[PDB]
């Protein structure tokens, strides 16, 4: 070890920062959010600076270093670009015992300013001792994804809780199964932060009520197109989080190698039988009413084209909590993927997500459909790929209109393929499922935004 | 933030410990660890500070404290078994502007001793304040087998590198990319830690012989609706390496705090607001530089926004760009609100929105409606979507800040539609369709 690490608290204390550029900015800035009685001594300051003194947030000392400056402060800071007037801020310092900070020289002085996480009053710092800031991002990057945005919220409520936790639990290794279990209660931190009081209050109850090895629960979670990179921070979050996942196959591979090692996996998607949807609803209910946490895992998002509000409406007279993380849609993943807006100046303005053919009961909306515009996005059309071709130009679509189709958007297989609406049905028997069909005239400003490699 | 961290160097440096039982013995061991000039104060000693006493790894002052003894520390630590003597400790050190820490009263004195992780010269350390202690060291096991027991030898090895790097390299792009491809080298890593250096050497050799890109980029990034949990891990990433990032009012200041602390930021709003051309013009400018851009923008820039403008001219420029796509606001405010887009018979279509607009088609049905940025226009679309076919009945929903913490709903039908509109402000979306009807045998996020 060849640092200490420290947490001080600052709330009202004197510190002081030399500089007034961008560098001394995010220094203040920092200093400020921890409550930094705080007073900066530069040359000149950034309109910033002049911001926060006219609201009464710190003191400017406009003018060359003066050391006397330093007489009743805890912490200094040289955040200017001349390294002689940085030393001497340093030796000054150091002449006083004050523990002081020099930017771009992290070891030539006091200490050294690590990456913060913030999830007061949780909170994480990693250090490079000066060896590599590059790493210290990289590891800040990984820990924000891990962490829940209102892990604070709970880490701030278990002290009013404590008393009666420990009058229900006689035995230490019961408490901390209690906090165990009361610290991943993503629902119970969202209704503090939502400031919702009866739901925290039923949220509470619940954790006391139910048995203590029970998390009884059901999470919708979007997995989106199949780029490990489209999940959602929540997602993973709660991904990490599950006893038991239920998956189907537009789930990609990168995806669940994300899923905690050994929660249980549930395939209920098309094996090379399908499963009816009132038995994977029930399974659902089933384990979550057994005490498990269960995340049904579904491709792109849960709302749309997903069936997930059945999956739902038979939870609520079972008791059983349950939330619904978005993710990504085929629609929004192939459009970023292929180059092609679903929206663009003119072109644009109605945007209609249509389902094809595999999903029936009824019959489709042709000129509803070939009406101007609108950018068309079919999921599931594969198969009706000339049927749609036909009774779209049939009612008015002009021939010449752009059409593409993409085929496992978002992966390293994806494929796009494209040209006018008369080779619709051609164009399709040159792809397999999972595909879209995009037709519309923003297709033609591929030619200007690919970016992603074609196979 | 309740405390601020910060790692000290304590070599050579006076540090004062108040007390000599099991608590002190722990909290000496780091400091001297840290190698701090450490000095124990203490009624009575066990048998470790004796050890280290006559190793001369420390000074030991037996009898009661002394003030005295803190002026020339830079740290002072209270571990006696009474709780009067600590504060006495804390007191004398408060007055001396020196950082003090009593360790059985994490809400007083001055700092807390947080637990900590080594993989020196990498270090994470992770602390509660006192609030949730069991919450802490849950937090340190996981990290503890996160890290890779050997990273201390990759942090080592880079920082041994950085001087070759820069003479290597003349631009920020290529020395960034050196990195990248650094920390990503598993054969490195391997080798490092089977000390095999004909292996380490081969590897960085190749490194530095490569022909690495100089130019910047241009990102576009989906920051979703609001909640910065629905920001992506890619997006996540692109905002956490950026240069500089361009942002509007619709990026929640909750994922604004996830961006890169020490990267730039512009903002292109109503402060009106940087006319594309001239938000076009600071793109293109900035990655010109070789910087790494990120423009930040609501939402889903291929739907909202003007993206596709944003980029078509970046290919002419020679300019290389990528997107990240986002959890649009349709899909976002709908699910937080308890209505989902589609339901069995319910719907087939879904229509993103936004004088004129086709009212008959926008009007008939077997889908479910969304407009975009349509609250003074509100009173005109039920009157249009009436005239042109709709069924009064029909269920409508409003959402203001959807997803946010400040999320609000209000609910009715065509009919009441202007009024509700007056019962909310931006932004706010509206939906039309069915499925706003299965809202609460659905609703799951608030009760407002
Ligand atoms: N990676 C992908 N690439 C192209 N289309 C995809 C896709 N993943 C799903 N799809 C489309 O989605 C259809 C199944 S319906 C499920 C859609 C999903 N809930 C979503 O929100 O995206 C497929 O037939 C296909 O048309």
């Amino acid at each position: 070890m060849d640092h200490l690490p420290i947490f001080c608290q600052l709330r009202d204390r004197d510190c002081l920062i030399v500089g007034g550029g961008d560098v001394a900015e995010r220094k203040a800035r920092l200093l400020l959010e921890a409550g930094a009685r705080l007073t900066v001594n530069a040359l000149t300051f950034i309109p910033q600076f002049t911001v926060w003194a006219n609201e009464g947030m710190l003191t400017l000392v406009e003018g060359p270093f003066d050391e006397t400056l330093l007489d009743s402060c805890w912490l200094a800071i040289a955040a200017t670009d001349d390294d002689t007037v940085n030393q001497r801020v340093s030796d000054a310092a150091e002449s006083r015992r004050i523990f002081c900070n020099v930017v771009d020289a992290p070891k030539a002085a006091s200490f050294i300013m690590p990456s913060i996480i913030d999830r007061s009053p949780l909170m994480v710092a990693v250090s490079s001792g000066g060896t590599s800031p590059v790493l210290a991002r990289l590891l800040r990057e990984k820990l924000e994804s891990l962490l829940p945005q209102h892990l604070g919220q709970v880490a701030r409520y278990a002290g009013q809780l404590r008393a009666r936790v420990k009058k229900q639990f006689a035995t230490m290794g019961e408490r901390r199964r209690f906090w165990e279990k009361f610290f991943v209660n993503d629902r119970l931190a969202q209704s503090l932060a939502n400031a919702d009081e009866k739901a925290v209050n039923a949220t509470t109850e619940r954790l006391f009520s139910e048995p203590l090895d029970h998390r009884g629960e059901v999470v919708l979670v979007g997995a989106g197109p199949g780029d490990a990179g489209l999940l959602t921070l929540k997602g993973l979050q709660q991904i990490q989080q599950a006893d038991i996942v239920v998956y189907d196959r537009l789930v990609s591979d990168d995806i669940m190698n994300l899923v905690r090692r050994d929660a249980d996996r549930v395939f209920v998607g098309k094996r090379a039988h399908c499963v009816p949807q009132e038995e994977i609803n029930q399974i659902l209910l089933r384990e979550a009413q057994k005490g498990k946490r269960v995340v049904r895992l579904k491709g792109g998002d849960p709302f749309i084209f997903g069936r997930g509000g059945e999956e739902l409406e038979t939870l609520c007279h079972a008791g059983i909590p349950f939330s619904v993380v978005p993710g990504i849609t085929a629609a929004s993943g192939c459009s970023a993927y292929s180059g092609i807006p679903l929206t663009h100046r003119d072109y644009a303005q109605s945007v209609r997500l249509v389902t094809g053919h595999l999903k029936t009961g009824g019959e489709l909306d042709w000129e509803n459909l070939a009406a101007e515009k609108q950018t068309l996005v079919f999921y599931m059309g594969l198969n009706q790929a000339a049927t749609i071709q036909e009774k779209l130009i049939a009612f008015g679509m002009q021939a010449d209109m752009p059409v593409a189709l993409v085929e496992n958007g978002t992966s390293v297989k994806q494929r796009v393929v494209h040209g006018v609406l008369t080779q619709l049905g051609e164009l399709a028997q040159q792809v397999e499922s999972p595909a879209l069909i995009i037709v519309g005239r923003v297709v033609a400003l591929r030619d200007k935004l690919n970016w992603f490699s074609n196979h």
